[PDB]
């Protein structure tokens, strides 16, 4: 299962980790994917999960927009994991670079409620341009199931540990 994970909370829980290093050792039942609305996987998280699916993630993801056309801001779909876990649940958190509001975090960490145990990075950090110590906070008081977060770069870990309430 999970290991070397800070405990922050009685269902969070945190680790300095490449999250494509982490589901392809533990392999959950499911990873949560950085996703936009088109699921074009092109960077960040999204690029690096599809990179480790050698692009399967990003076919399969085409063929579901063009049935079901794009999500919301704050939405989420569940596709294959692919190679890296049973699901991938793909969570769009709003994107403050592109002007989406920031109250949206809420309603796309809602999405995890959904699944009882999950591998996942913060909503909205990194490339999407949000704070990560509020997508951390954010997380604790919405996510009620057993989520595990992988932080990549190690110096925001710290941070984030070190400012945790």
């Amino acid at each position: 299962s999970f290991s070397g994970y800070l405990k922050l909370t009685d269902n969070v829980y945190i680790k300095n980790a490449d999250i494509v290093e982490e589901a392809k050792k533990v392999k959950p039942t499911v990873v949560v994917n950085a996703a936009n609305v088109y699921l074009k996987h092109g960077g960040g998280v999204a690029g690096a999960l599809n990179k480790a699916t050698n692009n399967a993630m990003q076919v399969e993801s085409d063929d579901y927009i063009a049935t079901n056309g794009p999500l919301k801001v704050g939405g989420s779909c569940v596709l294959s994991g692919h190679n890296l876990a049973k699901h991938c649940l793909h969570v769009v958190g709003p994107n403050v670079n592109k002007g989406e509001d920031i109250q949206l975090l809420k309603s796309a960490y809602e999405n995890f409620n959904q699944h009882e145990v999950l591998l996942a990075p913060l909503l909205s950090a990194g490339i999407f341009g949000a704070d990560p110590i509020h997508s951390l906070r954010v997380c604790v008081d919405t996510v009620r199931t057993n989520v595990y977060l992988a932080v990549f770069d190690k110096n925001l870990y710290d941070k984030l540990v070190s400012s945790f309430l």
